[PDB]
């Protein structure tokens, strides 16, 4: 479908933001639309030399930006949020065009960015007096970590950039951001919008042709790496940051389980389960990928879920009637076809199960029952709208099979008795246990993954402490 | 010298603490005395299979230990402190014997152990309610990270082992600890003392023949690695933990600079500088290795320093008159001899400058002035009692030459004007800035390094939170 864009996207020239200037790329990359499988734009891709330029500019901007102070950096973050609000629909359209999600989900992405940005625009970090006795005076100050290299994936491009961006800048760091090779459009466009709002070199964005990431993570000039992506890539990032002893924050995806209790309301939890299992075409680190239902409820829940899954409308994300868009790229599409074949082989498919006859990477929303428990579908992470419901006989059995994974990123428990639900949720080996919902991120609440899903926490005081170093001043009197 | 030990150390058989039992080593290792370079004990060395045994025991003890509750783990920690108190002189003797520092310093180490243990035995971490409104209820829980692998150096063997152990255990973790190959004696002996004080498998110790560290840091069973040691090894350790995405805390040594202001009291400042630069024979991560003096004070300061340095009495640590003992091991001794030649080559030696002709690794405390600032003596870390005083012409010049190092672990400023001294201390790129002293570690105050000197925090709320994982329980109402 055609856009609400105020400009011709196919002919628009995009520059990388380096030191407050728009710099043409060493090479250019075509940007496809997942919803049509057709080229829609061209974006710059940076060389190793341009990466060095951007790192150097961030280092140059570091002392002045840090000396600026919380109050004056705050005005810059508020200005960035204003630009987001002013171009809210534009940025959402750009995100749907390259990522493929429904235009409404993209609008939520922009809204989330605005609210995270404003929250951290008002954040304050103070000196702590840890000791003030006769013999000693000890204060803990929190100083910026340095230049932050941020790497963002393709499920939530603009939002993931902004939520790395806002807390890093408010505390005084400077940033170089590398978006995913398949989703640079909304990030490059946002960078162009804020080039004069943000002081030169405080924020720089460089285009990735698919090879830039390892160069960034091992760069001499980078002090901290904030990476969101696959667990395999995360392991490589941690090894690559080794020689330089980089500060590391890692968002690495998981196999979130939802356990439904015997007392749950079938219709309310079927609604939530459908929503969070298939949000963003299942392409969420914290998506509900495994549903565990007790024998009492397996049949009514699976039936309500299949009704809802089949009712979902699949189409281009710009169509306002679309509820589920395509998977983001060709590789995701092939992995989804393999998932569909596994679904037929190892289980009974009660909803969908096929590739749609559409130009573009459309996969039917698929619901699977009676799945073999060592099937790779449920054992490995599935970034696609193929979802499985599994029967359990005992609460202990359900919890141990929920925890029987390397991921431990997120989990949810669904039932009417909330304290029983909370006790069950505490038993999940994950960073966040949601109770009668799933996938809620707010700037004031820490988000993090344990086991193979992550290292630190991304938001909260835990997250702002992730972007700072402790400096103790200890005076003997 | 004569032992205060109630038993014959040369004949004593030592076992590794695995799963509440004393386990004979796969191999045996001689334990030399730095004061004589002669074998004084034999200690067990673990095989890789024994490392697997210790990690598995720690995993087994983990659920019961964490379930035990804060108060009941607290009683165990207090019993460990009591065992330290009961054997205070014994452990001080053993650590002087194997580490080589003066007996007074060994008693200080054991007292430090006792106080760190008590402070952390009384620590409590409770759930925080981040939201309690009508629509949502969000609480933050801190759960044990799991099994912690601890690696400690040869500077402060028993103390570094205890200050990793106490904060890790109080929050509910289990630990497998590997002491330095050249300093296992006091650690093994104390481990035997607590085999029945600590519930089986909560604390395990394995002997290192020089190969175990890489095995431990990449071990599948370990969830968190707490490493103190060389910066080179720390880089390897971070690379090695990459495939497992391990939680990591690294304390890696530094090149602490002391800046003396024009208003400083020369006598008080010479006493303090001599004390902190040569404590433990300069073998401290956070030792004063570079002193910067303004031109007004350079000559009187250098002579007060040189007089005090030459006054230091060098001898065996068990001798009560000894002020500075030998360096801990043969390779450190070799590096000290190389530093002495760099010192003669690149500077003017005003005190000491040579190794005494005695069996054992004795080096005269050495003071160097008029040093070439591109000399490796000042650029690289010197774990030996060779120290340099350098002139500065501008306060800004002194600060930037203090920071022109990859290290940033600690630093100090000395002067009569304390508010000006703090302004200067804040300009140092270090984890801790001491004003009018150096090297103060207390359990309630964070100790950490930036740049190439470290990753996490060691004590305080920071650093004890390093031993836990955040678990968010978020209920939608």
């Amino acid at each position: 479908p055609n856009t609400a864009l105020s400009f011709d996207l196919s002919s628009k020239k995009y520059g990388q933001l380096i030191d407050g200037r728009l710099v043409d790329g060493a090479d250019e990359m075509p940007v496809l639309d997942p919803g049509t499988a057709a080229r829609i734009a061209t974006t710059p891709v940076a060389s190793s030399e341009q990466l060095d330029q951007a790192v150097q500019a961030a280092r140059r901007a570091l002392p002045g930006w840090a000396a600026l102070g919380y109050d004056e950096r705050s005005k810059v973050l508020h200005a960035v949020a204003d630009v987001l609000a002013a171009h809210h629909e534009e940025l959402a359209q750009l995100t749907t065009l390259e990522q493929g999600k429904p235009i409404g989900e993209a609008r939520d992405d922009v809204a989330w960015s605005i609210d995270f940005t404003r929250y951290f625009a008002d954040y304050r970090l103070d000196t702590e007096i840890l000791r003030d006795d006769a013999s000693s005076y000890v204060e803990l100050r929190r100083k910026p970590v340095g230049v932050v290299g941020a790497i963002t994936p393709w499920n939530f491009p603009l939002f993931q950039a902004v939520y790395k961006l806002a807390p890093a800048l408010i505390v005084g760091n400077t940033m170089v951001l590398k978006p995913s090779p398949t989703t640079p459009l909304a990030t490059m466009h946002f960078a162009e919008l804020v080039r004069e709002v943000i002081p030169a070199g405080v924020f720089n964005v460089v285009g990735d042709g698919g090879d830039l990431g390892p160069l960034l993570t091992s760069h001499e000039g980078i002090d901290k790496v904030s990476f969101t992506g696959s667990t395999v890539t995360g392991r490589h990032v941690m090894a690559a940051a080794g020689p330089t002893l980089k500060r590391l924050t890692l968002e690495l995806g998981g196999n979130d389980a939802a356990i439904v209790l015997d007392d749950a309301d079938i219709e309310k939890t079927a609604d939530g389960l459908c929503n969070w299992a298939f949000a963003n075409a299942g392409q969420v680190c914290v998506s509900i990928k495994r549903i565990y239902a007790p024998a009492s409820l397996y049949e009514p829940l699976v039936e309500a879920l299949a009704q809802r899954v089949s009712a979902l409308t699949v189409g281009h994300g710009l169509d306002p009637l679309t509820q589920l868009g395509p998977v983001q790229n060709a590789t995701a599409f092939q992995k989804a076809r393999e998932a569909l074949e596994m679904a037929a082989r190892d289980g009974r498919v009660v909803a969908g199960g096929e590739v749609l006859d559409q130009p573009g990477y459309y996969v039917q929303p698929t619901l699977v029952r009676d799945l073999d428990e060592n099937s790779p579908l449920v054992r490995e992470e599935t970034f696609a709208p193929i979802r499985s419901v599994m029967l359990y006989d005992d609460l202990d059995d359900a919890i141990e099979r929920a925890n029987d994974t390397q991921y431990g990123l997120g989990g949810s428990v669904w039932g009417s008795d909330v304290e029983r639900a909370i006790e069950v949720g505490a038993r999940l080996n994950v960073g966040t246990s949601w109770i009668n919902h799933h996938f809620q991120l707010t700037p004031d609440v820490p988000f993090g993954g344990i086991k193979q899903s992550g290292l630190g926490a991304e938001f909260g005081r835990s997250g702002i402490e992730e972007f700072t170093n402790v400096h103790v001043v200890n005076l003997k009197r």
